[PDB]
Parts: structure tokens; sequence; C-alpha cells
């Protein structure tokens, strides 16, 4: 069956035989299903799929792109059509993220250069050397591969270095009459809404040490452009990544309210407003409430903060880069500034309501403090990340594993936090609400979770935390169930309430099915399970396609579902083996 053009492409990418024969088998099963269908683009994608699942990348992703002449986003889009394995999805995800971040940074770099150098050692030269230098500097200090902020501050340091190297003649007027001194790193931090202390730490701890490892290749300040270019190529060929040097030629392979970096840099200043009066220590009023307690909690509170900042900036560095313990430090400080601030707002607001000053059960509750702290930290960590409406591994629920805090417990504080801090931006509020959504949809239903005891200790007839939670889950569950129903079942509106009854029945009387599973999986199975006993043609592929268009739905939710303990399959396999096993004698009634 193997068309020659395919075997040709396979050869140009040095594809091994097992990979060739699996790239082809994939092309067979894909053309077999139709709905997508030049046909060369799809071939390389099949090759790429084969070379990821088989752990045999004999080619760099840029090489593949050079051959099927596809754009990065286009490649990604087309891949969503194919029933690719989760492992491919991870691969393309990481690659998509890497590209977007790199593109943003490079765009920002090239944009800034045209405003520093009047156009014509010269501007074109420094752009090349700054970018490749940064490219190498990035790889040494950062282990994230998609952290916009630290990368950008790093890039600002690189830029700073080469502006001074530049003769002031070809510099534009702010910078020209400025290198004649250290005002350059200030001007940038002003022009780009960056903290001067954040940048200076990166320069001292990361950028400058790195440059000092380039002495053998630098003459007259300037590193050898070509030696670095070769040093980068060595790493590009190794990761089989994308050749990021190509941005310099505006290479086609890499062509596609505020551009991505200024966006995130501004929300950071928005956090600097909110905290422009909060010390990293309990204020005297905070200390008042402490002293006005039955048991003075100040000892346990100052210690918890110390203990957590240790586990934090360590874990931070484990994920961001070992040479970044100090930025983990200056992130955590911000969290503490917020944390103490909100705690003062809470206590004060609580005496306006309770007319007392002894808040001793509250202030000595260990779970309450960890909650409030994890929450202040999250606001901070999210302020520093690329907005997740494709986020990161520092994204929620990263902060929950650091503090060893159960998601349910974390959820209970969100509402009071938002209200206690009247200065949270709408975006921060919206992000916290989405955090609550994840706890509701899956996290609180994890195997080790207080929730299942609130449920067990309600299987009798004092339950109130359990009821407000269930009321919030239902709202989420029905809202999702309903947009799905209107899209897929206009012609049978009588089914919706029926499904919802089965959905409710499961969350309530079969909760031990949600254990380490996802709410939307119980939703999708409920639609299907009912549609079948009432003989409506609604196959899972249809259900699952509609599911993807939901606000924050991810493919892994239907591709990877817990069947037996430590056993993951598809939602269909889940439907038949487990979901129908427990609910057989309930869907009888319908």
């Amino acid at each position: 069956f193997e068309e020659p053009d395919f075997t040709a492409l396979c050869q140009k990418l040095k594809i091994p035989d097992h990979v060739r024969e699996r790239a082809w088998l994939t092309w067979e099963k894909v053309s077999s299903v139709d709905g997508v269908l030049k046909k060369k683009e799809l071939w390389g994608i099949c090759i790429f799929i084969a070379a990821v699942d088989l752990d045999e990348m004999s080619f760099t992703f840029t090489e593949l792109q050079k051959n099927i002449e596809i754009s990065v986003h286009k490649f990604f889009n087309l891949l969503k059509e194919i029933d690719t394995s989760t492992k491919v999805d991870n691969a393309m995800s990481r690659l998509l993220k890497k590209y977007d971040v790199l593109f943003a940074l490079f765009s920002k770099l090239e944009r800034t250069c045209e405003l520093i150098y009047l156009t014509q050692i010269n501007s074109a030269l420094v752009l090349k050397v700054s970018w490749i230098t940064f490219l190498l500097a990035k790889g040494e200090v950062l282990q994230m591969e998609d952290d916009l902020v630290i990368s950008f501050q790093l890039m600002l340091c690189v830029l700073d270095y080469f502006i001074k190297l530049s003769p002031p003649m070809l510099l534009k007027e702010p910078y020209k009459t400025a290198v004649i001194d250290t005002r350059i790193i200030e001007v940038l931090c002003k022009e780009h809404e960056c903290n001067i202390d954040e940048v200076a730490n990166v320069a001292f701890k990361n950028f400058i040490p790195f440059m000092n490892s380039l002495g053998l290749v630098t003459s007259n300040g300037l590193p050898e452009v070509e030696n670095l270019s070769k040093r980068y190529e060595e790493i590009y060929l190794k990761n089989k990544d994308l050749d990021a040097r190509l941005f310099l030629d505006h290479d086609k392979t890499l062509q596609t309210p505020h551009t991505p970096v200024r966006t995130v840099m501004n929300t950071i200043q928005q956090l600097m407003m909110i905290l422009n009066s909060a010390s990293d220590q309990p204020s005297e009023n905070l200390i008042s409430y402490f002293n006005n307690c039955t048991v003075n909690p100040k000892e346990s509170i100052l210690k918890r903060v110390k203990d957590i900042g240790y586990i934090f900036k360590e874990k931070f560095a484990k994920a961001v880069g070992q040479g970044c313990v100090e930025i983990g430090s200056q992130r955590y400080k911000l969290g503490v500034r917020l944390y103490y601030r909100v705690m003062e707002s809470m206590l004060k607001s609580e005496e306006e309501r309770l007319s007392i000053q002894n808040f001793s059960k509250l202030l000595n509750d260990n779970i309450f403090h960890m909650s409030l702290l994890a929450c202040a930290l999250e606001v901070v960590m999210a302020t520093y990340s690329r907005s997740t409406s494709s986020g990161t591994d520092l994204s929620f629920p990263w902060i929950l594993n650091v503090l060893n805090l159960k998601a349910f417990d974390f959820y209970k504080v969100i509402e009071s936090f938002i209200k206690a801090e009247g200065n949270l931006t709408r975006e921060m509020i919206k992000h916290l609400e989405r955090c609550e959504h994840r706890i509701m949809e899956s996290l609180a239903w994890l195997s080790d979770s207080p929730l299942f005891d609130l449920i067990k200790q309600s299987k009798d007839r004092k339950s109130t935390s359990l009821s407000l939670f269930y009321k919030k889950v239902y709202r989420l569950a029905y809202l999702r169930l309903n947009t799905l129903c209107e899209r897929l079942l206009s012609e049978h509106p009588e089914l919706e309430h029926i499904i919802w009854t089965l959905f409710q029945h499961t969350l309530q009387n079969e909760y031990e099915l949600m254990r380490d599973r996802h709410l939307d999986q119980i939703m999708m199975c409920s639609m299907y399970g009912i549609c079948k006993v009432k003989n409506i043609d609604l196959k899972f592929k249809i259900i699952v396609t509609a599911y993807k268009d939901l606000p924050h739905a991810v493919q892994e939710t239907f591709k990877r579902v817990l069947i037996k303990e430590e056993e993951y399959d598809s939602i269909i396999v889940f439907y038949n083996s487990v979901f129908m096993q427990r609910l057989k004698t309930n869907i009888l009634q319908y």
C-alpha cells in the first residue's frame, strides 16, 4: 500500500523501519475514519506520532516541519483530529508551549531593538548575539522551558549587557545619553514594568555567573557569535527540539489586548499595588489579636511560615531550576505579605460581626492557616505565570502538594479569601474560582480526601460543609450537562432531566465511583447510559467531540479513565466495565 512519496519522506527524515511501518499503519487507520481529508502534511504527523509512541525520534521537529511545510499551530490543530495517544498529546503540548514562549520572547526582543538602535558592530549583529546568548543562558538556568517571566527578566539582562558593548553612536536617544552609567537596567525595568530587584537578583545569581563561563570565547566583551551558535546547535540536535535560531531569519517554520509579556508583567504590578503596605511580618494590630487570644498563636504561626518557606523555595527550585532558590524566596515573601494582610482583614471583619477580640479557635487552627497561606501563594504563583484562560507544572494544584494540603480543605477558604481581600483583580478572582472548579470536579474526590468521611458520617440521616459543597458541585454539573444537552439533544429534550436524575443518583448513592475520577466522566457516561436505554443514537465519539468545546475540558479526561486501581483506559471502556456494573439495576427504571 505504501505510496512512494511516503517512503521518500520516511527516508529524508532517516526514519527507522519500525517507525516507518507504524507511521504507515497510522495513516491507514486515519484515512479509514475520514472527516479530515495535499496529503503530505498528514503523513509527517503520522510519522511524528509513530516516532513519539515508539521513543525513536531520528529527526528534529524542525526537520519534520521543513519537509511537510507546515506551521507549528497548524501541525498542532491537525493532530487533535487524530485519535493520538496521551503520550503524543503530552509531547505536542510541551512542544506547543515551548514554541509560543520562544516566539513571544523573540518578538519582544526584536521589537525592543528597533527602539534602542536607530536603523542602518551594529544592530543586526547584537540582535543575533543577544538572542543566541539568551537562548543558551535560558537553557542553563531554567528547567521550566515555558516560564515567561524569569526568561524575560533574563533576556533583559542579556540585552543590558550588549547595549553597553554597543557604541553610543548607533543607540537611540534615551539609551544613547545613558550608557555614559548603570541607568540602562533601570530604564528597561521602567519601560517594561519589571521589578528592579527581581531582575538584579537574576543578573547577580544567574546571568552574570553564566557569562563568566564564557570568558574563553569572549574577546573585547563580545562572545564569539559562531561558537555559541554551534554550542546551541549541539543541544537543538540532541533534544530534537525546534531550532530557535531560525527566528533570526523570520523562518517560515516559525511564523504563525497586550502582547504576552507586557500582559503578565502588568498583572505583577497589579499585585505590587495590593501589597504596597504589607510587611513580611505581622503588624502590631495582627499582634494585638494574637495577644488577645486564649492561647497565644503567634509562636505556631511564625514557625509555620518559616517551615513552609523552606519546603517551598526548595520545591520551587526543583521545578524552576536549582540556580533559582532565591527567586523562589522572593516569590514566597510576596505570598507571606499577602497572607498576613488578608488575615488582618479577616480578623477585623470578624469582630465587626461578632463583637469580640478573642479569635482563638480560628488563629490556632492549623488547617486554616495552611489554607489561607496556600491561597495567598496561589494568587502569587498565578500572577507570575502565563494566564491559563496551556499553563504549566507550577500551576494549581502545584501549591497543594508543596504544603501537603488537601484540596477540600483548600476550597473552604476560597470564598472568605476573595471577600477578605477587596483588592483582588477580576482575573485573580476568576482564577481562584477555576481553582475551586477543579477541586469540585476532581481534586476533592481523590482517594486521600476528607470528603469521603463527611459523606460516610452523613450516611445516618450534623452535615453542613457537605451540603454547601454538593450544592456547588450540582451547579457545576448541571451547567455542563445542560450546554451539552442543548447541543446534542435538541430533538429529545425529555432526556435531559432523566440523565440529571441518574447523574444526581450517582454523585449521592454511588459516590465511591468518583474516587480518583472526574465529574465530567460521570456526566458523559450518564448521557450515554440513558440514551441507550431509550434507544437514541448517541455514540461516544459524538459526546466526546462536544465535550472538547467546553470552556476548560481536556482530552485526557476521556482518553484516560481509571478502570481498576492503577489501571487507566478510555471512557468507553469505563462505561462498559465499571459505570454500568454499579448502575445496571438503576438504569432499569428508564
